[PDB]
């Protein structure tokens, strides 16, 4: 019988990177870049990345500030610190007032987005997240908003109290593993509220977390071709996070190489999108947003959440520093854009058709 040998490595990844420059994105390239363990290929790949963001999105790093306005959720997702079941974290919420002055100082700060994002809690839905969003609207800036799933008719309140986004992270493609890690809903849920938001007009934002237990490198093609199929305007994407208050404490947690480059394959699937820098690879290595801010993201997300709640938005282990002014995030970021050669955002940073 004959042999069957491999090809050797540095010219199989020589090859993976020109069908990726030739953007021949077949699930078996996808696979194998996922797959190759060498610094040589990743830092080419992150090259490319970097090459593709700076022609379709160019130099601007958008800022977007998060207020976390609530950390009750009725639902029980087995990696999140809010799951319904911990016990063992003090809960909070805040008044619509307290949110909406805290929106006004980042906006006299100089975001030009807001995010509103909670837990499911269903003491604000739909009306008293509509009157926040009419408040913050009146401000001149846009409006995220990431609340979880809730009905077509709560979507099309919020829409037409006037806000421009919406952030619903797919978490995993895999429908298995999906319903195991989330045991109150299905990935059909999720698709279909994405799917219902794209019809009511707003900008709609997935992605997935990195290094989840028992996910597999196939689960992450299949969550890269997700995001290609739907052409998402705004993608984020971290690591997973062990939390030592939930099933998931003792797992392994999600690798930052791996997750960097799935960034990285994310700007080269969907050239013009929005990609934050997520808080969780800013959270596993030192200086992971102004690393991933180089390897194809363009977004970032300052922690605006006051105290003595933001300390309480504990979703995983690390993501809030006890050490600075609840004021200090805004600043810090716009010195960080500017240490790296890049620019705030002039205007809402609205995801824009230009590749093609
Ligand atoms: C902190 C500085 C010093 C060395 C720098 C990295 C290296 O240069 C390798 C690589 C080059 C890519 O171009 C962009 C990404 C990456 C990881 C850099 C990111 C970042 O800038 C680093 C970690
Ligand atoms: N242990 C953990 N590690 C990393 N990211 C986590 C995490 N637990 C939660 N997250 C991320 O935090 C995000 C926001 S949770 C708050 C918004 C809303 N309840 C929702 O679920 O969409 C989730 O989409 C998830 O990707
Ligand atoms: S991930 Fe979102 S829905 Fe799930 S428990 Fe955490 S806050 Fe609730
Ligand atoms: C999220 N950053
Ligand atoms: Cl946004
Ligand atoms: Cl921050
Ligand atoms: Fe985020």
């Amino acid at each position: 019988m004959w042999s069957h040998p491999q090809f050797e490595k540095a010219s199989t990844g020589r090859e993976i990177l020109e069908k990726l420059e030739r953007r021949e994105f077949t699930r078996e390239v996808l696979k194998e870049a996922l797959s190759i363990n060498d610094r040589g290929f990743n830092e080419a790949l992150f090259k490319l990345a970097d090459e593709i963001r700076r022609k379709y999105v160019g130099d601007e790093v958008h800022i977007r500030a998060i207020i976390e306005f609530s950390n009750v959720c009725r639902k029980n997702c087995l990696y999140c610190g809010l799951r319904r079941d911990n016990k063992n974290l003090k809960r909070y919420r805040m008044t619509p007032e307290e949110i909406v002055e805290r929106a006004r100082l980042a906006v006299q700060f100089g975001a030009k987005t807001i995010v509103l994002q909670s837990g499911e809690d269903p003491y604000y839905m739909p009306d008293v997240i509509s009157d926040i969003v009419k408040e913050i609207k009146k401000m001149g800036v846009a409006v995220t908003l990431s609340l979880g799933e809730w009905p077509r008719e709560y979507y099309e309140k919020w829409k037409e109290a006037g806000a421009d986004r919406y952030l619903l992270r797919h978490e995993t493609a895999n429908p298995v593993l999906h319903r195991k890690l989330r045991p109150d809903t299905s990935f059909e849920n999720r698709l279909n509220c994405l799917l219902t938001l794209k019809e009511l007009g707003y900008e709609t934002g997935a992605g997935s977390m990195v290094g989840l237990p028992g996910q597999t490198i196939d689960d992450l093609v299949d969550d890269l071709l997700f995001l290609k199929e739907h052409d998402f305007d705004m993608v984020g994407i971290g690591p997973f996070i062990p939390h030592p208050d939930t099933p998931l404490a003792n797992e392994k947690k999600g690798d930052f190489t791996l997750t960097l480059k799935m960034v990285a394959l994310t700007r080269i699937l969907l050239p013009d999108s929005n990609i934050p820098a997520t808080t969780a690879m800013g959270t596993i290595v030192p200086g992971g947003r102004e690393i991933t801010l180089r390897c194809g993201a363009n977004v970032i997300i300052p922690n605006w959440t006051p105290s003595p709640y933001r300390q309480l938005y504990q979703l995983y282990p690390g993501k809030i520093s006890v050490f600075e002014k609840d004021t200090a995030s805004i600043p810090s970021v716009m010195k960080m854009i500017e240490l790296l050669g890049r620019k705030p955002g002039r205007d809402w940073g609205g995801r824009k058709r230009v590749f093609e």
